[PDB]
């Protein structure tokens, strides 16, 4: 991202705060409405805004040229902060049920989104098919979080429930429609693309990227040079686990079922000995060729007058 | 009413295959989320459900009520119980408490727990879907989900409110002061409760005057006090659900009252005795609440209050049905 999208897009968030804690209205309740500015300050402008960003690239490589006035930019800059509303809350949930926050802010922070959507957006075409997108993306994210939980019961992983297809399911409702489709899609509701053709063939394609997005992720966990990863201690349905199970003998599926998801840390490196003994790294490497390969294959095939260079860039930006 | 009772709940059965079966790659979830949903939304008294047609039959013209409004009616109101469903689901998480409506808490249910969170997000989000399926062609459909959304903003800011009354898991009795009490109750409790049903009914009637609305809200918001009064009040004087508000440290209005009027040794007791475990704190308090004369306070509380709001549904202005305020205050006081 350029400094001035960069800047520009910062720009933004402090107008949100205002907005969401009733700057000007003289509130009855300024006690809770100065915590609820500080719920936002301390969690969604910091790091990399990666998925608020995306939305302005999306916007500006989908848009007509003419259209690209500084007021539609800033709309676009308006919708990525509503997405790393969502992503805020998403991260609270996270904090929460792993671990100031109190647990409605979750709640409180996703609905606010709502709150920017009706301000900046209400009279504009594209506002329905965005609110029923974040909605739906929602939902989703929701269903893709409990599909993960029903991998766990009792503290312990359940092996059975690590199938590829399982995995595939978690990524996608969990993670790639939140963090790929939504900001693309909301590009093009904003550029005022409805085609549900349009819509469908961008999602075929940032589903292939997010499920590599993961899998690239999952690698990195245990073998990756470092956070230090501890997706094996917490029993996580990861690309890694799912393949060795597929690649065990009775002997190997023995090692899994003692010493996955346990805390002990030489259990850790018992499973980490395992994934090298089946040959893990060599299994990513050739998933990452052939994934690559194909998704590129997918967007020169990109149609319905969808531009390439912006699927490009999404897959460079992950592949590198 | 037997047939508004039976239509209503006729609706709910639809209403979880709209949300679990119409996601074929992932039954399982969809199978636990009707679980979910047949736990938590159905099994209570459905009042705020049920007002929300009440108030739509009370606020459209007769000669539009048929079975297909009176049906989407219904549906809105299964909508604020999906939303209640969600609210009360985390409050319980966040309050430890051990039963909702005599079940026990969904948290409480195996290998729940936390994920009660992402629960509560999962069912407030799906009253959306149901809002899509049923409204979108209509010209209330944005006032109706801007409602909601809003509605679930305001709840968070009374519930994040209500916290702000508590540090560790002790009550902050400075914080305990009627303005305070009365910002909760209006948040936390009758936006969703009072306003969003008689709105939500106004809305389908193609009512969207926002001064008819704001008519509305001060009626309801001033009903509504009085509702959590008096829920506070049987919390502690009722004749046996066994109240725990002492216990759990509540900003309830016996506290805030029993503040006003304590004398410093009065005050001392309440700062040592309120909020705590032990089943002789509670009898202390409860005691303290009897030497104050807060049956007597409540008494006339319940008299004036009666009154004033009487005198203001007098004086709300044409175009809103006085019925439907005196038939709401009438559920409330049982007068
Ligand atoms: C944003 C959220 C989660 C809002 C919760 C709304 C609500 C009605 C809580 C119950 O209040 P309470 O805990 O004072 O009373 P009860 O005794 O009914 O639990
Ligand atoms: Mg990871
Ligand atoms: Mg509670
Ligand atoms: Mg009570
Ligand atoms: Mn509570």
């Amino acid at each position: 991202f350029s400094k001035e999208e960069s800047r520009e897009f910062m720009a933004i968030f402090p107008d949100i705060v205002r907005d969401l804690t009733d700057a000007g209205r003289h509130t009855d309740i300024p006690e809770v409405t100065k915590r609820f500015a500080k719920v936002l300050q301390y969690n969604v402008p910091t790091g990399k805004k990666t998925r608020g960003l995306s939305t302005v690239i999306a916007y500006k490589m989908l848009e007509k040229p003419e259209n690209l006035t500084p007021e539609n930019v800033r709309l676009a800059g308006i919708l990525g902060w509503c997405v790393e509303l969502l992503q805020a809350s998403l991260l609270i949930m996270d904090d929460l049920m792993d671990r100031f926050l109190a647990i409605n802010d979750c709640l409180h922070v996703e609905s606010s989104l709502y709150s920017v959507l009706r301000k900046y957006f209400s009279h504009l075409p594209c506002y329905v098919p965005i609110i029923e997108l974040f909605h739906d993306v929602n939902f989703k994210t929701n269903m893709g979080q409990s599909l993960d939980a029903l991998c766990m019961k009792d503290g312990r992983p359940i092996l059975s429930q690590f199938t590829m297809k399982r995995y595939s399911s978690i990524v996608k409702y969990k993670t790639s429609y939140y963090t790929f489709q939504l900001p693309v899609s909301l590009g093009m509701y904003l550029a005022d693309m409805y085609d549900p053709e349009q819509h469908r063939q961008a999602k075929t394609i940032l589903m292939e990227i997010g499920e590599f997005a993961q899998i690239q992720d999952d690698f990195l966990d245990a073998f990756g040079d470092s956070k230090v990863g501890t997706d094996i201690k917490e029993g996580k349905c990861s690309w890694l686990a799912v393949v060795a199970l597929q690649r065990s003998n009775p002997a190997q599926r023995q090692i899994m079922e003692e010493h996955y998801g346990r805390p002990e840390p030489e259990s850790t490196q018992i499973i980490k000995n395992l994934y090298i003994e089946l040959g893990l790294p060599a299994t990513f490497a050739v998933y990452e060729e052939e994934s690559f390969n194909i998704i590129r294959t997918h967007i020169h095939q990109i149609s319905k007058g969808l531009p390439h260079d912006l699927f490009f860039k999404i897959m460079k930006k992950i592949y590198k």
